[PDB]
């Protein structure tokens, strides 16, 4: 079986309690399910199943999937569900999809993530009710997104970790994110994300506003404001708000189909799945996720990391970043072209899909042939997905 | 590919505020992750993936499919994920499994579903803050598990449409209730879900507790106490606490590996699955989606309705219960053998490893050769697979 | 100027959470005013002013002295106002209530407390919004009650503290205990809190049940099993939860009017207020205030502490109790002789008018001339009132 | 016996969520003690008492008054307490402390209220415990504030019934909003809160910001934009944001002393408290309690109502305050000279002492001889107090 990515589309990425701060997740996944369907020439009838990574959906009401797929004009006869891998969500549910086609039981799919991490609610559990005392109401985008279940510390504390562990330095880390804000500063002046954001229109009461820029990358970021920031975990530490990823909405998708159906219904596919992998790894230092699953990803397609020729490595912080790129070793010339995370947001079921997104249409807009997508997630994991031109 | 079930194990499902009332979902996932690969005789070390379905995860921390699978003993290595089609999400998980096995994406996977209806949290969107006036705490049970997202009512309203179209009386409803009742209180007696279930140890301080009986089986339920019970959705209604099945806790599950794996390993299976389906149906009457499923499913089996030994149809409702009957027409007396939901209990994203468990062991009980499982699912859809014993 | 109290009323005090558990304070409160007119042969036509302390109000609604009232059938032309002194609060409603009559604003008051420690509320602030993080839903029961606002600790720290300044032994704090719920115990058995109480009827759905008696009281109360009880505050303290009060629920109240107004209505009255006194201590040692209230009570009717016949001295905890009582010396044969608050309970804003019933109908029953009530109050001090029969 | 006011001084009034909006009652009330304290001469060793209305506590920790009088230097030998009679509060807690000097129980008391509407927060009863389903979290601000707990409904509603009741238009009720915001924007922008008002500080993490101004207060107020305000409380109503007072912050407090020790001293007072008078009305019209509780106060100080030279009335609502003034028939030229609660704002359990303040100041400034202060009631009441220079 030969899956393509006919076509693709994302939200652009909000910033923490911003343009998208009072819109849920899944209108934020109508748009971008319509947006893939419009960009394929393909019609919403025909879609056999929507996929959506997502990691919070407390209080979005029954299967946020489902609802995303229906606002969209998707059938009722057509299925739809959501999954959660964490930061991996969004480029796993693409993988599932792919598999959803390969075996003969779908031949159209849907697939992405979805988060809307300023809608995330507090919670407590309340049954027994309380006798008597103070109780907590629970972040339960802290609680179930960006806290460790075993070592009950952030994810900014694996990333120091892992910081300590391959001795970069704050120079390092600061320099490595004012790098990435840099580039994406570029690359959005340059009109490289207008072909991938499909623009939202937010409604109100006193205005329509419509959103097609990210608005989470600061412009003029210096390396003398970077270097002025505290630590943000670890009071004696180097992982910082400035070189660290934030908090971030948005949705992202791909729509999936056999090579052959491509083809069949006149379309010219953004790239074809040679490959995927995931692989568990140490809690403690969930960061290097991305190094044993990008080369278990890259031994699945037969290729060397030389002949890659772009990659998009998500930055979930800026000390796993380089270390990942340190181990792999691939041009970092090559990597995160358009910038990373740091810049653009961390919108954490979407963020897979949504770099997904940034290297297909770099894919189409360098010409490169080859190219690979990789990302860290929580617990403990790495997953990764090589991409070939067609 | 081939693809068997080596083994498979269960909790005993849990009343709502009873025996589990306090345990997360990830502990009793974790002793159904160990249940299946002592049974098999298979190591935890070499199990590739866990995948859990999940439909009320809020408060309990990040990826509980990692938390179940880490306190299993399964190492850092392999992955794991939760994954959300609502009431399907037990049998889907076992059917992406399949999946991941099928495409030599991996070797071995446990996959099933968990949850604690019981722990599930009340929660309320507050980073906005409430500027003035009283605000609504949701019970997440309720909004993201039970409440149609788009009629914004109950799945016991949903019974109430498929109880006028198939104009299935009250009398009617009693009778599957008090004899699914009765089946299972004969069941339990006679030991039939012994094998299936794995006793799990509810850790205590004043006394460790042993549970491994479903204690939502309620003993001698005569049909007069039936039909006392007042409607409990519509105020003049044909569905009750009785004809419907209850909030629950549990977990369930299934290993899988190739089928030339066990044959390998010197493992017998419960049986190998030929097929699965999902569809979509009109979310008004979500209780029809197995009829599409069980028949999608028999056709890619290549199977009749006759030809079925055994089969477990989910009884969310009495009323889609006695309309899916009514509909494919298979034997009355070799459905839900054992009792059912409205007997047992429906721990939503567990229930779909839940029956498949009670197929497959009454399938290696009575000497059948062919069993198919599904069930309804909010939103409009069901699901299907087929399985066959070696 | 001359004032009496013409009569009193209490609710029996309930446990927390017992048979009160549901029913708001202003309820409690009306029973009593009712109670209070009748006794004394007064109608509630004629009643100026309700003055009912009260700590913990939050969501009982506007002002729920005035609710009391007009439950009462007390007229809408009258007035109402409730006020917070913490313990001291129904006892300092009662000299309040004097000063309107002494300075000529009004003729007849109904004055004392009420308090639903049950119907406490959990709160938050919550209007800024939670931007991020978890937050605490605060106990206002504890925290605007029992905890002292200058140090963070709970009232039983400031009973540590003083157990450790007048060295008070383990053994000593629990035989007080102790005798105080045998003396209740004998008092309630014998009869001796039937003038005082009048019924409360809580209505409920499948019957109403008509309260009493003082449901706190512990029949049979031994030694041993306050000995075995673990420090509550302090891990290696001597306070614990059987020789420190309780939570509970109550109202309590006495109506005033002239001497002069008594004789011309041929009321005999409970008693004639011949003086009161309310003063400051450390908030660190807040049990200490009755020494310094009582004095300065004494000086001011022209009293020796030897001419008291009967006291009614509050035991908020054993350990202050006895601080007060080996300062004051007066002989405790004469303090508390129907039991107090260990035994009793504690409703804040009502006990320093349970206390004066109890001090009343006690003086009347043994003819006893010269009478004192007095508790002490957190954040550091004491309120008392002298009491002389007519 | 003879009580002049010493000394008095406010905050500001703050804007709901504005400058104080974090900012807990008592520290505002510790700047107005300091504040008298200062004015008068008087070292905060000799208070006696200090006694602070105040609606909203919860939350706030044991007895606020308290808190504010030990952040002021209060010693701890002093006493403190809360009252609350709702929007009378703070000029109710002026007679209060006028009584307890005049019964020889006190020599110097610091007396008025304080408000933080703002920092009230949301609560729900939660010890019975939510079995299942959505619960209400009740905004304390609204429930024990501004709502009638026999009508249900909000004060606004009282309004309405005023206004239907007096024949008051909508043009009249905006007309005479207006003038309260031209008249108040007059008085501040020429110097004429200055006296009256104390800073206070209020500090940052980024920056102490003092505030010195009434915040609420609209500049160039226009006809038009009353005229185009939608109804509030009906949708036939008359009653707006705009002609109806705001939810506020603030603290206002009186030094009391006898005339007699105010002559030794040296001090000249501010005011000689002439007489007070509060009587109930019904609930539905409570907007009329200044009227009888005026007639009172002039009957029982033997002043008619043209003796008054000036008047402070405040206005809760147009509606109500057009109704007081068309039956008292004072000359409305001596009312409110400076503007009123719908331009300066409500904070109220403060309201009643900012009012007086006021008064007192504008009595000083243009040597008016004979003063009142009035206030209406939520739940049906009125409080007065009539003024006499010396």
């Amino acid at each position: 079986p030969s899956i393509v990515i006919a076509s693709a589309a994302r939200t652009a990425v909000g910033s923490f309690n911003g343009a998208f701060a009072n819109t849920p997740a899944h209108e934020l996944g109508a748009t971008v399910i319509s947006a893939v369907l419009e960009r394929a020439g393909v019609a919403a009838g025909e879609v056999n199943e929507v996929i959506l990574g997502q990691v919070l959906p407390a209080g979005e009401g029954q299967n946020p999937a489902r609802q995303a797929a229906m606002k969209a004009g998707v059938p009722q006869e057509a299925t739809a569900w959501g999954m959660n891998q964490l930061c991996g969500s969004g480029l796993r549910a693409v993988a599932l999809g792919m598999q959803q086609i390969a075996t003969g039981d779908a031949s159209i799919i849907v697939a992405g993530g979805m988060e809307s991490m300023s809608m995330a609610p507090h919670c407590a559990h309340l049954r027994g009710g309380v006798k008597m005392g103070d109780f907590k109401m629970i972040d339960t985008m802290i609680k179930d997104g960006l806290t460790d279940a075993f070592y009950g510390y952030h994810m900014g504390t694996t990333a120091e970790n892992v910081a300590k562990q391959w001795q970069l330095s704050r120079d390092e880390q600061d320099a490595f994110a004012v790098a990435s804000q840099n580039k994406a500063e570029a690359a959005q002046k340059d009109g490289r994300f207008k072909d991938e954001i499909v623009p939202f229109i937010v409604k109100g009461r006193k205005g329509d506003i419509t959103v097609d820029a990210d608005e989470y990358i600061r412009h003029g970021a210096t390396l003398d404001s970077m270097a002025k920031l505290r630590p943000a975990f670890d009071k004696e530490g180097t992982v910082t708000a400035g070189n660290a990823s934030g908090l971030n909405d948005g949705a992202a998708a791909a729509l999936l189909m056999s090579e052959a159906e491509a083809s069949r219904r006149g379309i010219q596919p953004l790239g074809r799945i040679v490959s995927w992998a995931t692989v568990g790894v140490d809690p403690k230092v969930m960061g290097t996720g991305p190094i044993p699953a990008s080369r278990k990803a890259l031994e699945r397609a037969g290729w060397k990391i030389g002949d890659l020729d772009l990659v998009e490595a998500n930055e979930a912080f800026a000390a796993q970043a380089c270390a990942v790129n340190k181990d792999l070793g691939w041009d970092p010339s090559i990597v995160n072209v358009n910038g990373g995370a740091i810049a653009i947001g961390h919108p954490i079921g979407a963020s897979g899909a949504r770099i997904l997104n940034t290297l297909l249409f770099e894919m189409k807009r360098r010409g490169a042939r080859k190219g690979l997508a990789t990302l860290c997630i929580g617990g403990g994991m790495g997953v990764a997905m090589c991409i070939e031109s067609l």
